[PDB]
């Protein structure tokens, strides 16, 4: 693994920080090319509780070196030092796609679909390559480039991410509550169907601007997850088409073997229309864009 990062790349401004790692914009000296650097503390000691251990690294390094596909994030090149290891990644230059969608007047879900089927293909390789993402939540869905005009999609943050190993399960606390499945937060088997309940998570905030699970406590939003307690409501849901609550509903499911899986997902009439009077009523209905603001100002 190569050694000095400073010696090929001009580094430059901060573009987030997370749980010891921070990523900046960077500039390969030999290319002229822009990338992002995300510089992960190494733990120095087993007993430290700074830093990320050499095993989840090497697992999130692992499954990036294997990914091809433009819509998720891939890896340029890594680096390691004494205390960290450095991820040179494509530079994700948009924003957030719920930030991007907050500026625009309107949201129709026939333009939705465009967006939500770029995500759908991502995770459609990832599974494909038998890889669950673990932590699908809008934050990690961004733009390429907000300045053209059908903006690419991007899943980042490999950072919980797990190739399925046929011969053992894996279990596990992470994520955020409000976005996880039932067998998250109940520490049942996990595997591909996770991902499935964050889609649906992440399609029902996209069309009503409000989280479905989302209590006022940690303990109520587990809660609602476990019991799969939400609805459509009228205020919210006023102009959302039959179709779109269908795909949301077929995603929402607590066993996860009788969840949609991607593939399904991809042939759904919402995603996939079968004749023109679904495509029509895809066209005509819309997001609650007030609500959806609302949304992704507060947060």
């Amino acid at each position: 693994r190569q050694e000095n990062v400073d010696d090929y790349y001009d580094t430059g401004e901060e573009l987030g920080s997370g749980q010891f790692a921070v990523v900046k914009k960077c500039r390969e000296k030999s290319t002229g090319l822009q990338y992002a650097a995300k510089f992960i503390k190494k733990r120095r000691t087993k007993s430290s509780r700074r830093g990320v251990s050499r095993e989840d690294i090497e697992r999130e390094v692992s499954i990036l070196k294997e990914i091809q596909h433009p819509n998720v994030i891939t890896l340029h090149e890594v680096y390691e030092n004494k205390t960290d290891v450095i991820l040179i990644l494509e530079l994700v230059a948009g924003g957030e796609l719920f930030d991007f969608l907050a500026e625009k007047e309107s949201l129709t879900e026939e333009e939705a679909t465009e967006f939500l089927k770029q995500i759908l293909n991502g995770v459609y390789y990832l599974h494909s390559l038998q890889i669950a993402h673990f932590d699908l939540k809008p934050e990690n869905i961004m733009l390429l480039d907000r300045n053209v005009p059908k903006p690419r999609i991007k899943i980042i943050d490999f950072g919980l991410a797990h190739k399925i190993d046929f011969g053992n399960e894996f279990k596990n606390i992470f994520g955020t509550p409000e976005f996880v499945a039932p067998e998250i937060v109940n520490y049942e088997p996990l595997g591909l169907e996770a991902d499935m309940w964050s889609i649906g998570v992440i399609t029902y905030i996209l069309l009503s601007g409000a989280s479905p699970f989302l209590g006022d406590t940690k303990q109520e939003t587990l809660a609602n997850v476990s019991a799969v307690n939400y609805e459509f409501e009228d205020e919210y849901f006023s102009n959302t088409s039959a179709l779109a609550k269908d795909f949301i509903r077929r995603l929402l499911v607590k066993d996860p073997k009788k969840r949609m899986t991607i593939q399904d997902s991809l042939q759904h009439p919402w995603i996939k229309p079968k004749d023109t009077q679904q495509a029509l009523s895809r066209k005509a209905s819309a997001v609650n864009m007030e609500k959806f603001k609302k949304f992704a100002a507060a947060k």
